[PDB]
């Protein structure tokens, strides 16, 4: 409990994940140790996502997290100096690198469940699994 | 200007296969994850991939985390970042992601370091990525 009865918001995400994840005991790492799956977390707001990320990190020793970056526009990128492909929105994302595909499915389902418990914009954070066809070699 | 010079290179290697670049759903379900090289060569390729492929969307460059420390003790931490950059190219089909991964490997292959050091993998998002 912190000074005056409360904990930093990411400390509460870390614990909430620890609980959801205590429910499923799938494997987290391989012998190969290769980074083949991930979760792409996007939307919310930069502070909702700085907070989710800082918590994923304390809750899961076994993942590696990117910084937050901005996302491009989809369907009809605005007016632009820059070519349409390169034009970036103010929606941020971050990625979690993982070594098994089921831990990625179980992580994505715990982020879904946790954020739905929180108020906007946090409840509006979206998440998707991804696999990397040749794996990523993180340095 | 390596932007159109790289674009012309992409363009001619891409030009060989003819596959679908687009779906009527419009969904962003595949990408090519490009990393390694230097900020500079990676920025240059990004600009070329943009000029060459109107049908794709690209992330800014960002920094990659550390992987696995060999042997014991010091194991890095989920949040520490390396000096190695990356970007992602979003695509509407998995096969054109196949073709652009191959086109990037072949182009940087014929190039001095650090451009020849850029690695490239294909990836998929199961529920798609709802770009803004």
């Amino acid at each position: 409990m912190g000074q005056g009865g409360s904990n930093p918001k990411f400390e509460n995400i870390a614990e909430g994940l620890r609980a959801l994840l205590a429910r499923s005991h799938v494997e987290r790492t391989t012998d190969e140790g290769t980074w083949v799956a991930g979760v792409f977390v996007y939307g919310g707001s930069k502070t909702s996502l700085y907070n989710l990320r800082r918590g994923t990190a304390l809750a899961i020793p076994q993942c590696r997290l990117t910084p937050l970056s901005r996302l491009p526009f989809g369907m009809a990128p605005g007016p632009g100096p820059q070519p349409g492909p390169l034009r970036e929105s103010i929606v941020c994302y971050f990625m979690v690198f993982l070594q098994t595909h089921i831990f990625a499915e179980v992580l994505k389902d715990a982020i879904k469940d946790l954020v739905m418990t929180k108020p906007a914009p946090t409840c509006n954070i979206r998440v998707t699994v991804c696999s990397f066809d040749d794996g990523v070699d993180l340095p």
